[PDB]
């Protein structure tokens, strides 16, 4: 599924991101949209052998099973398809556990690289939220 922008938003709020770990809604929205471009069928592979996943391109290597990734861990608990699923559910409950590991944000290189510092409010305005 390709979500529109406020879309996303609405999906996201209701499954408890906004101001989560102190994250507003705009700082995942951003990050969504240059992981994937807001596609949940979204899938990259790495030099490392590992693939990212989702709508927010988590990682096979700490976070999901794909039985591809040798010697990774499975901290979310589940396969990496299901990030893959119209429904964001899983995909929201496994960045929940990402960026309370320690990091923040930090750990989408995207979110870093072209949303930190930046007027993160813009993605969710005009949004009926
Ligand atoms: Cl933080
Ligand atoms: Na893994």
């Amino acid at each position: 599924k390709v979500f529109g922008r406020c879309e996303l938003a609405a999906a996201m709020k209701r499954h408890g991101l906004d101001n989560y770990r102190g994250y507003s809604l705009g700082n995942w929205v951003c990050a969504a949209k240059f992981e994937s471009n807001f596609n949940t069928q979204a899938t990259n592979r790495n030099t490392d052998g590992s693939t990212d996943y989702g709508i927010l391109q988590i990682n096979s290597r700490w976070w999901c099973n794909d039985g591809r990734t040798p010697g990774s861990r499975n901290l979310c608990n589940i396969p990496c398809s299901a990030l893959l699923s119209s429904d964001i559910t899983a995909s929201v409950n496994c960045a929940k556990k990402i960026v309370s590991d320690g990091n923040g944000m930090n750990a989408w290189v995207a979110w870093r690289n072209r949303c930190k510092g930046t007027d993160v409010q813009a993605w969710i305005r005009g949004c009926r939220l």
